[PDB]
């Protein structure tokens, strides 16, 4: 079961209505945050009164969740995007393909745009929104040796004023309605159409429907993807506690209650939650005079563990037990794998650093390792696809580096390849960035042509 939950915004009410049903409700008692900013619960044995009754919809809708920067550095800019995320859900609420979009606020692009259909990237001025540079065609789904499947990123079209947005939104999903593929589905994803029909028609169509035309991009700058861990200071006398959950996983753990732990905190807190799409959880709102009381719950239920910046910026796809079309472990694998390469970094003195490593069970691409600088591509049974490459911001994608290989064998390619990185990368440069500047790997420039080798 899986919730539409724009921006990932839940209330404490509806939290305590997830966690009682999570754990009497289904087969694993958990309740599992999705990278798509929502929960799922798994092996439900309905769910809707539950949902419906506290003000929740789980979602033919060729549509997902719609994504907004969780916690923007400009704190006020939150309530404007998220409004329009959750307009833009409405919106869109009852296609050839799936359609997901995005809502994103720079610096950050914790919501990882390049692997969304449409993204809105929030220009401000003054600390009010004036409008959106809208990003077309990505897309990470791929298929293992088909040469005509291939990740994408998205592509510019314009800048547009916000009273625009609607109608651009709705003359995007139209437009990929109309033209998508009308037969083959592993073609029918706008990246696919984009290609096909190229980025100026598609745009001149769009700008056609919308009744507008589309301005030059304004500028934009994107510094990272990883939540802020801890607590940050937002708005008035308010902060922000984003804590770090393991593959966010809530369950109970023999000597960390962290559903427990998360149902306490939902039952005191002021404001609500928010579930990025890093699978984390803030605590959202809390006033200062509430902090201390809140960080007691959080440390005394595990929830504030320290982790290493790596664990931080890891991350994986659900996998088995649950995914009927899982290939290798994913969730299951990523804790020890990264206890693995937590101790490659510690030996070669980069403990405070990070890359952006994810793992996915199969190439469907649920953990978003096509736009990782390292990414591992779930083959068969402990054999993955690794892939090198990519950078901290997540504006390219990772080409092949070593095909169908264990565990054993890619920790040993990484040991080699972190320490050249350690001891000869420049100021602040990014592993990723690192192995298309020193010939590691060949950067991939142009997806649908150069993705493959
Ligand atoms: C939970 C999540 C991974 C995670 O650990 O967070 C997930 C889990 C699954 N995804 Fe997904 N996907 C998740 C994000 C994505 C992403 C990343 C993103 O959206 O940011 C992608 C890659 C980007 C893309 O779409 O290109 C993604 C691409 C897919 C695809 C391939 C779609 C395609 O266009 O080919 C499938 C399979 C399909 O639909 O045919 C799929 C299918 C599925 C299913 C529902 C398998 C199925 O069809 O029965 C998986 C459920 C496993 C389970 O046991 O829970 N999922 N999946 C995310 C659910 C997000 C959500 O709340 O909606
Ligand atoms: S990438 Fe494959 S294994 Fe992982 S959750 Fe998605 S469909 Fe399942
Ligand atoms: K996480």
């Amino acid at each position: 079961l899986r919730c539409r939950l724009p921006g990932g915004v839940i209330t404490t009410k509806q939290w305590q209505a997830i966690d009682k049903f999570a754990g009497e409700n289904t087969i694993y008692g958990s309740i599992r945050l999705t990278n798509r900013q929502t929960f799922q619960f798994h092996g439900i044995l309905p769910v809707h009164q539950m949902l419906h009754s506290v003000g929740l919809d789980a979602l033919n809708d060729m549509n997902r969740n719609v994504l907004c920067t969780s916690n923007p550095y400009e704190s006020q800019l939150h309530a404007e995007a998220y409004e329009w995320a959750k307009k833009i859900s409405e919106h869109l609420l009852p296609l050839p393909r799936k359609f997901k979009t995005t809502v994103v606020i720079p610096p950050q692009n914790d919501i990882d745009l390049h692997a969304n259909d449409m993204n809105f990237v929030a220009i401000a001025e003054n600390g009010k929104l004036v409008g959106f540079n809208l990003l077309v065609g990505g897309g990470l789904s791929i298929e293992h040796g088909n040469k005509k499947t291939y990740a994408r990123t998205a592509s510019e079209f314009g800048y547009l004023p916000l009273e625009h947005t609607l109608a651009v939104a709705e003359a995007v999903v139209t437009t990929q309605r109309d033209w998508g593929n009308r037969t083959d589905r592993k073609n029918a994803k706008t990246k696919y159409t984009l290609e096909r029909v190229g980025v100026e028609t598609f745009k001149a169509e769009v700008e056609r429907r919308a009744g507008i035309k589309f301005e030059p991009i304004r500028p934009y700058e994107f510094t990272g993807r990883g939540d802020r861990i801890g607590w940050v200071k937002g708005i008035d006398d308010n902060w922000h506690l984003t804590l770090f959950i393991e593959n966010g996983r809530i369950l109970d753990y023999p000597a960390r209650p962290l559903k427990t732990g998360l149902l306490e905190i939902a039952k005191i807190h002021k404001g609500d939650f928010r579930i990025t799409a890093n699978q984390n959880l803030i605590i959202a709102g809390v006033p200062e005079s509430e902090k201390a009381k809140i960080e007691k719950i959080a440390k005394e239920s595990g929830l504030m563990n320290a982790v290493t910046p790596q664990r931080e910026n890891s991350m994986a796809c659900v996998s088995f037990p649950t995914c009927p079309l899982a290939m290798a472990e994913a969730e299951r694998f990523l804790p020890s794998f990264i206890d693995n390469i937590d101790n490659l970094m510690a030996k070669h003195g980069v403990s405070d650093e990070h890359i952006v490593m994810r793992v996915t069970g199969c190439p469907n691409g649920c953990g978003r390792a096509m736009l990782a600088e390292v990414g591992l591509v779930g083959k068969a049974p402990g054999r993955y696809n690794l892939h090198l490459g990519g950078n901290r911001i997540g504006t390219r994608i990772p080409r092949m580096y070593k095909e169908n290989i264990t565990e054993p064998e890619i920790l040993a390619s990484l040991d080699e390849l972190i320490g050249r990185w350690a001891k000869e990368r420049e100021a602040g440069e990014g592993f990723g960035d690192f192995t298309v500047r020193a010939g590691i790997i060949r950067p991939v420039l142009d997806p649908a042509r150069d993705l493959w080798d």
